[PDB]
RNA sequence: UGAAUACGUUCCCGGGCCUUGUACACACCGCCCGUCACACCAUGGGAGUGGGCUGCAAAAGAAGUAGGUAGUUUAACCUUC
């Protein structure tokens, strides 16, 4: 497919050394992304900080670059035969439902309730 | 065969440099404080008790000395003896 993305996403879901057994995997599922990606790619993350003598759940930005690389995270940690489960999740991830979408979801859940930490 | 991730240095651990405080120097696993317990010693208080010394107020009154004297007695002087 000639896609940095794609390289990125089998390396991610790449076990062992095993490029091969992956690429097959996902060139296959993806025969039955750009935007089922792009539905769970999120934009906040809780971090934590040592604040002076607690650990407070702080919200912060995602980076355009990690927001693809945790999408794609949870969308092969969620999938995981495997074609018969990485198309499964990655057609909810385009019909926001499953468990890679719950990610950015609770993720943004637990962000929006640290909002009163956003920027001290 | 063949990844992922590193914002960053707050945090944890180990280490380096400068500085500062220190009652530490076996060097913080350092030093060190008081009670209570135990042993011993000296010392204070204490119903008191027994000794030493001594103040004051009296009693007492040996010897001596001085004063006064009925009484007693008496070589040196005097004498009508």
């Amino acid at each position: 497919f000639k896609s940095e993305l794609l390289a990125k996403f089998v390396n991610i879901l790449m076990v062992d050394g095993k490029k091969s057994t992956a690429e097959k995997i996902v060139y296959t599922a993806l025969d039955a992304f750009e935007e089922a990606l792009e539905n769970v790619r999120p934009a906040v993350e809780v971090k934590s900080r040592r604040v002076g003598g607690s650990t407070y759940q702080v919200p912060v930005e995602v980076r355009p670059v990690r927001r693809n690389a945790l999408a794609m995270r949870w969308l092969v940690e969620a999938a995981r035969s495997m074609a018969q489960r990485l198309a499964a999740e990655m057609l909810d991830a385009s019909e926001n439902k499953g468990t890679a979408v719950k990610k950015r979801e609770d993720v943004h859940r637990m962000a929006d309730a640290n909002k009163a930490f956003a920027h001290y």
